[PDB]
């Protein structure tokens, strides 16, 4: 049994911007009420209960790239 | 039992932009109640319970590449 | 038995802009209400309950290239 | 057996940005109110409850490049 | 059995930038309420309750390559 | 020439409740824009422009006697 | 010429009530513009211009009486 | 000229309440804004221009008598 | 020219209140813009201009007796 | 020309109130912006402009008589 595994990645993931600007962001405010009793988070478990959250994001890139190399035997 | 694996990528994504900007973000507040009693999260759980969130997001590129590569023997 | 596994990809996926802007978002606020007793997420759960949120996404690009290569042997 | 692991990665992920900018964030205030009893977490548990938080994020370039490799035996 | 694990990684994650700046955060306080009775947290636990946090984050590049390589006999 | 004025007045403008309650005004938010160039307000006037406002009121009598006596000679 | 002038008066108003409550006032938010150029107000001249008021009133009584008396020679 | 001028008033504004309460005014923001150029107010000029007011009233009593006497000869 | 002015009052404004309480008052925040040029007020000008005040007012009492009397000769 | 000014006065503005209290104001910030270039105030002005405030008033009593005389000859 052989088994070769060699992919080839010569990819490109780019951006070119000129001005990125004048963003304005003005929440105005609110209200957020959350009730509960019991909370039993076992495994791998991600959360977020109650918020009121103000998110700017501005990147001059913010380009991605995401790979999985899964060999099984 | 001879097994070759070797894709080859040599894909681009990209972008080009000359200007990017006025860019207004205002809520105008807002109620948010949860109520709830038992949360029982096991495995591999995300969850976002009761949220007034606000997200301006103006990356210049935002370009993304996602790949898997997936071999079981 | 011999199984080869070599796919080619030489592709583009991309984007111009010239100018991109005088982008307005002004939610009103408004009201959200959940009641709920018992929340039981077992596997892979993904969730969200009870929400006001505003999300303002200006990418230059945004462009995407998603790849799945599975291979069972 | 003979099993041969050798993937070649010689990608880019790149950006260029003239200039980035007057970039104003001011959120209202708000209220948030979180009522629980019991929290029992119990393995690889990530959590926030109850928050107001407010982010601001301007990278210059903010790339990201993600990868995995996995071989079992 | 002969296993043989060499990939190969020369990729590039970069970023130019000509000027950043002009920017301003400016919270307008708010009100964060939290109460709870018992909080067992067992392992590998991650956790905020109750917070009025404000992040300004403002890297000249910010550009991060995560990469894993997990072989398992 | 006699005048005489005397009006007499023994009414009653009265009521009775034994219980007043659970009432609940929640209001989803709205968008109100006016727009306009020249206000001339001259003499004893009454305005209100542009307005989103939410009253409850709830008293426990809010009975009225509204009474005028003009005598002109 | 005389002119006699005794109205008489021994009205009542008034109210009884046993129990006022769980009154519940809660506002999404909401967004109020209000755009002019030229405002020129000159006698007795009352008002509101771009608002987004909020009036809880729960008086136990609020009963009211006016009354007026005008004589002119 | 007799001008004889003795109006009589005996009269009663009155209340009574047993219990007042359990009064909950929870405003979720909002967004005001409120634009002009020249604003000139000559006499007796009364106003409110670019408001987010709450107001929470709740007298145990709030009655209210007005009266008004004007002879002019 | 005989003028006698003496009007009579022994009028009553009164209450009474058993338990007056459990008030709660919590706005969400928000935002108030105001943009003007020229403000030129003259005589008895009462004005307010770019608020977000928040009143909470509860008195035991509240009554009020208001009374004008006004002889012109 | 004979001129009698002799009103009476015998009134009662009164409460009474067994237990005032368990009030609570909490507001979650907001922000206030006024811009403005030329103030001119000239005869018997009041005025505020740009305000964040938070007012609690909770008297025992907080009646009120107010009365005018005017005599002009």
């Amino acid at each position: 049994v052989q088994i070769v595994y060699k992919p080839v990645d010569l990819s490109k993931v780019t951006s070119k911007c000129g001005s990125l600007g004048n963003i304005h962001h003005k929440p105005g405010g609110g209200q957020v009420e959350v009730k509960s009793e019991k909370l039993d988070f076992k495994d791998r478990v991600q959360s977020k209960i109650g918020s009121l959250d103000n998110i700017t994001h501005v990147p001059g890139g913010g380009n991605k790239k995401i790979e999985t190399h899964k060999l099984t035997f």
